[PDB]
């Protein structure tokens, strides 16, 4: 059945060829008929059908439906562009320009969630102005204006001529792009601060000074302890608390001791606030995080795959004729994966180690809890002596300007 | 070596025995006499020494070192128990009271990270005031008082009592706790927030109404469209566009017709409105969420299980000689890991009906994004029906008074 002028199009997404669905029944024609001959579906063939002359008449107008707050985000966000028109504007993403891939303001921004994230409403209104390209692949062949975008501003003719006929696959366009322009740092940042992980745990590994310096605690320790609290080592928990005992006069606590007990007799010890240097420089890393940001990026790219593979751009007539996301990303993927492992290899290694470390020094390491605060315990400490150890240098030259000048006087 | 007299114990966590680490080398000893000979450590054989009589003496001050928030929330939160003395309050948790497990605000609280969490500093200023337990039977046999904590106000001396000697074990004491009074309606909570998706599955699945209005929607369809656009059947995204396209008067929308165009002719699918009513009573859930809630529920117990095993629970002596936290989980555990495989399967099942009837219609279903936005989609095309059908309710009952009223007066 047909009906016998030119009728309103509909613009739907239709399953290529009959799947494994609730399509094939065929029913689909033993109503098409049935409406017919019931006269029904003639009315139809009225109420809906094409429009004719109106030509520009630029109404003097210019709407926009977008909230306040958006249409000021496409002024900001794309300034660097404002000497561009609409059309030479849409032209220079879709192409994928270089200045525009080398611009992260302006990557991040097309991707906003909220920018792209599209309402019930918000479609219906531009509806009137939109377009297919699905099955397109010249920008002359796509004809049905519907209306027309100039009676827009720049704002919402942007919003439209991309997040809206493009719908179809944006998100999942810059998505990619995202990436294509991005592993690179996202990988050199992830690595450097992962080197800063093995460092941080190297020291802490060959270094005896400290090693050194804590059976001398523990020497102490076993001596100042009754008949009983015969030790063979202690919990890092301790280093903590060694800032908690203090003398009868309360001025020095039991660590200010320790480390004088130290540079008097093997000053040679003291070398290790120099050795732990790195233990300091990242006791600032949230190691799980780290890990984590890691199982990101390489997920990340994962994504990426499945979509060009048999996602929303496993398809290509689906884009708008001059999009190149494609030629922009099939190339650099590989790349990307390639990274995406290696970096994966320099996790799973780092963390052993670091899980080794724990287990020498007692400390568990299936527990989270550890895992975060271990490092910190070390700096802390670090930084516990080196505060305590200034405060014996001051001791010793003012128990010297006064027994040096309680003579000079009698 | 040892002193002579009477020294301050040091309170430390000792490796119970010699393990695979930087001690049994013995430069404990190497250390420890070198020390003595040295007479250095003779020093500390001063400096540090035991006290004496001071008794009471009620100074008729009384302490607090917590931020005057924190002592603020152990009034409140704990004030069903104003009318008990801390000594009995410590005693009503550490035993684990029938009115004080079935009080969430309570445990709640004591769970608090940020009430739990010690500072450094916040550490130190108890220590004169603690306690050690580790490797006390007794409340009678631990004797060292330090100084005393009367002089310490209520809320101190819980917080001291609790989250400072306890700290050892005390987050690990609750964290089971917790589950301890939960796993059962956590579970409950969780698996009836699960039916309420299989119910939402089973009406989309069999309820062939809806199905027919989609043919008749897709018969209509291949009509009003040009010589080409035979479809098979269409893809969700459609059922929002269907009040995209209005007629000529702007007054009632493609899907208006559709609604009439069906009570009209086989009202007998209408029926579907009544059908899919869980679609609706459930498109607020998120999938995801509800996935990794259970994913958690079980998680959760996984891990007071290890803590039992070989963790901060593991060892019995570290308690406070009054403390039952494994008289009261021991025997729970295994109710609980129960319900977590339990959960766990209504879940991988569940999700595996769920990502069927996604394929079904032709969605996607490794996807996130559909993953979530599905049940919604039917649902909203379900209120857009509604709508769009008590709109039509009108027009009705309109040329009806004016064409049963155009005619009473000619």
């Amino acid at each position: 059945p047909r009906p016998h002028k030119k009728l309103k199009q509909l613009h739907w997404e239709k399953l290529d060829c009959t799947d494994n669905s609730i399509w094939g029944t065929g029913k689909a024609e033993k109503f098409a008929d049935d409406l017919y001959e019931k006269g029904v579906l003639a009315d139809l063939e009225k109420a809906f059908a094409a429009r004719e002359i109106k030509s520009l008449a630029s109404k003097e107008f210019k709407i926009t439906f977008l909230s306040r707050d958006i249409s000021q985000q496409f002024g900001i966000n794309l300034h660097m562009y404002s000497s561009l028109s609409v059309a030479d504007l849409v032209k220079k993403i879709l192409n994928c320009d270089r200045d525009f891939l080398q611009t992260p303001s302006v990557v991040e921004f097309l991707s906003k969630s909220e920018i792209i994230e599209v309402s019930v409403n918000l479609a219906r209104n531009y509806a009137p102005y939109s377009t297919d390209w699905e099955g397109v692949r010249n920008l002359e062949d796509a004809k049905p204006p519907e209306k027309d975008p100039n009676d827009l501003q720049r704002a919402d003719q942007i919003y439209l001529q991309l997040m809206v006929n493009l719908e179809s696959y944006w998100g999942s366009r810059m998505r990619a792009l995202t990436v294509v322009t991005s592993y690179e740092r996202e990988y050199n940042e992830l690595l450097a601060k992962l080197r800063k992980v093995d460092k941080a745990v190297s020291a802490l590994q060959e270094s005896d000074n400290l090693r050194n310096v804590f059976n001398v605690i523990l020497a102490v320790g076993n001596f100042m302890n009754d008949t009983s609290k015969q030790a063979q080592g202690f919990k890092l928990s301790t280093l903590q608390r060694l800032t908690f005992i203090k003398d009868t006069t309360n001025s020095m606590t039991f660590l200010n001791y320790v480390e004088k007990i130290v540079r008097l007799n093997y000053p040679s010890f003291n070398d290790f606030l120099s050795e732990l240097e790195p233990v300091l420089d990242v006791v600032k890393v949230s190691i799980e995080q780290l890990v984590n940001d890691c199982k990101d990026f390489s997920q990340s790219i994962v994504n990426v795959e499945r979509s060009v593979e048999i996602g929303n751009l496993s398809d290509s007539s689906k884009f708008h004729p001059l999009d190149k996301v494609l030629i922009k990303t099939l190339p650099v993927l590989p790349e990307a994966r390639k990274k995406g492992d290696l970096l994966e290899d320099e996790v799973k290694l780092t963390i052993m180690e670091f899980e080794s470390l724990m287990h020498t020094y007692g400390e568990d390491s299936g527990d989270k809890f550890a895992k975060i605060s271990f490092f910190k315990k070390f700096a802390d400490f670090i930084n516990e002596y080196k505060k305590a150890q200034a405060q014996n240098l001051a001791a010793e030259e003012e128990e010297r300007l006064y027994i040096k000048h309680k003579k000079i006087v009698e």
